[PDB]
């Protein structure tokens, strides 16, 4: 039986899209996670702040199917370090994915199997292209809340594990007013 | 080898996006698409418009990979029929697509295999979700252009020669300045 074709609305201000599921991600739902632990501890302690919300309209894992869904990152910082979503590579590592930024200031770091990184910067109106192999993590370092779309395959899934364990070969923060991209001193 | 990550603008005011190849669909260019064959023939002879504009960027056919590409749908009418792009289910049957909509008033006409139709109004910030095994073609139902993101796997390729022969089993017109989806006559 063929799935039935549907249309949902994508708010580009709030990043809400009508019928999908919410994931909350607080900062407590992240230890292990940033270079300055006693930062993060007090910041869990004193408030537990949301880090990222996904909608996620999702499908069967299934060859040659597709998922999107739109996150929102929180402005804000664990120490030196800007909030990020906790990262993957893909279960199916060769699967690739499309962001596209709609509202703030990030940027999407990126990294091989072997470590070797890249930082894409990303404003309203930028596609990013996620090539296969690229385990890939947002980054906001503004103000206000990043906002993006993603679209990727069915069956592509998630490898959190590996990024949990050792965390990107490099760090975003901010040092002297400027985002910088930096070696992870913890890799 | 491992592909380089990018990032590209798109401009969600005029659909470009900066470097991508270009394509250019005239009136000329879709012989035996609109119902009203003397509608056709006598705009080409006349005017000759540019119906739509792709803006591709695209990966090698390989599974697991995504390939995206704005449209520029422009207004007009063929006799009573809205202009409409060429429409294809894809080569690789069971492939789904996402669209975006960004700017413009339109919608998406979507049949199966059995000729079985459906209609999805897309305004901006709709995204539809276009199903394995349906055919689709988008199609610009008010006065300025109609402009869109498409998502879809590297692999999907195109089947246009089915539609191309006999046409969607629905047509999208206007009557009495209305909208109306009705059955093609030529089906
Ligand atoms: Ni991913
Ligand atoms: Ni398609």
């Amino acid at each position: 039986m063929y799935k039935e074709p549907f249309g949902v609305k994508v708010d580009f201000e709030t990043g809400i899209i009508e019928g999908a599921k919410k994931s909350v991600r607080r900062l407590s739902d992240m230890e292990g996670y940033f270079v300055d632990e006693r930062a993060w501890k007090e910041l869990v302690e004193k408030e537990d702040p949301v880090v990222y919300e996904v909608y996620a309209v999702e499908q069967e894992e299934k060859e040659g199917d597709l998922n999107f869904a739109t996150t929102v990152l929180y402005p804000g910082k664990v120490g030196k370090e800007f909030f990020f979503t906790k990262g993957h590579f893909h279960a199916k590592l060769d699967r690739a994915e499309v962001y596209v930024a709609l509202k703030g200031k990030g940027g999407m770091l990126l990294q091989t199997p072997e470590g070797d990184a890249k930082w894409i910067s990303m404003e309203p109106g930028t596609v990013v292209y996620v090539p296969p192999y690229w385990a890939h993590r947002t980054v906001n370092i503004g103000d206000e809340p990043f906002i993006f779309l993603a679209i990727y395959p069915a069956d592509a899934g998630h490898d959190y594990g590996t990024i949990a364990e050792k965390g990107f070969s490099k760090i975003v923060i901010e040092e002297n007013g400027e985002v910088k991209v930096v070696d992870n001193p913890r890799w």
